[PDB]
């Protein structure tokens, strides 16, 4: 079956990486969505987030105007209250704008970490209207203003890191040069990375910012840019993107990728890569930003 592949899959990711898994858990996600894993929008991830060590997401997406994950999750037992503004955010997002689609994200030693909301592009002001997004995010209007944040194509909710995102459309011609990368990250104070990797940030469609309850500030920010095969991923920029490139598994035998630059203070500073597992996922990111 495909479940079981992807399951069989899922776990060699897990142990070629070295990274942290559960056995449980992976039942537990299994359990509740392991259906939803063989036909819909499905990625495995790896990141270097923590020092020394590879952490393995697996996460998928659908394209329903209703949160169906949030409800599975719920009664499976992967989301309890958490006595927290997250405990209800993913609701009022969904009461605040409309979505086209859902999507969900799994920490194979954790559970279920994220829930995200994927309205048609709209205004970021659509956004200040949910009552219990952190307050920073209101007090960054005027940045999102100067740095072209205008479009908002995303929304996410992080239950276990207690944070939102909001991914914005980078369709401003701003946005194609390295100026803007070394402004918007230099704003921060958050690290700039060499021209390579800048040279590669001009062509990300797809900024994400992070938010919390626990600074005025903005926790990280990413870009996001798509590959269309094996060959193209930057491989030589890190021995992650190389390995995970050319071993990650697919239903294809040459798969897409997306690939996340994440930026922060000791910080969130790393790489992240996902496979697109049955070959949807890159031509859906493409048509999302009208490329
Ligand atoms: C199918 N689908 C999902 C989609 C998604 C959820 N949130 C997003 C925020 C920005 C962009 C995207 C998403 C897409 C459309 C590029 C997409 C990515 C894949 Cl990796 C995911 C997570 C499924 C495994
Ligand atoms: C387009 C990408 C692959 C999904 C967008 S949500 P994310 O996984 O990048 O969010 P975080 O890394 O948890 O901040």
């Amino acid at each position: 079956t495909i479940v079981n592949r992807i399951r069989t899959d899922v776990v060699n990711v897990a142990k070629s990486f070295g990274a942290e898994y559960s056995e449980a858990v992976i039942d537990q996600i299994f359990q509740g969505f392991g259906e939803k894993f063989t036909n819909t929008g499905f990625a495995i991830r790896v990141q270097n987030k923590r020092n020394q060590k590879v952490d393995c997401n697996i996460r998928y997406g659908e394209a329903k105007e209703n949160c169906l994950a949030w409800d599975i999750a719920r009664e499976s037992g992967l989301l309890s209250d958490q006595g927290h503004p997250v405990d209800t955010l993913i609701q009022e997002m969904f009461q605040a704008i409309p979505a086209i689609a859902y999507g969900a994200d799994f920490d194979i030693n954790y559970g279920l970490v994220k829930i995200w909301h994927l309205p048609k592009i709209v205004p970021v002001e659509e956004a200040f209207k949910i009552p219990s997004l952190p307050k920073s995010v209101n007090a960054h209007i005027d940045f999102f203003k100067k740095y072209h944040l205008d479009a908002l194509c995303a929304l996410t909710v992080d239950y276990r890191n207690k944070s939102t995102n909001l991914y914005f459309d980078a369709h401003h011609p701003e946005q194609r040069t390295t100026q803007f990368y070394k402004n918007i990250l230099q704003s921060q104070q958050f690290e700039v990375p060499s021209d390579e990797v800048l040279e590669i940030l001009v062509n990300c469609p797809e900024i994400a910012v992070t938010f919390n309850w626990s600074s005025p500030g903005i926790e990280r920010m990413c870009f996001y840019t798509a590959f269309v095969n094996r060959e193209t991923v930057p491989q030589h920029i890190n021995p992650v993107l190389k390995k995970f490139a050319q071993e990650a598994p697919a239903l294809l035998d040459n798969p897409g990728f997306l690939v996340g630059w994440s930026f922060g203070p000791k910080k969130g500073t790393y790489i992240k890569i996902d496979v697109d597992y049955h070959g949807l996922v890159v031509p859906s990111f493409f048509h999302m930003h009208n490329l």
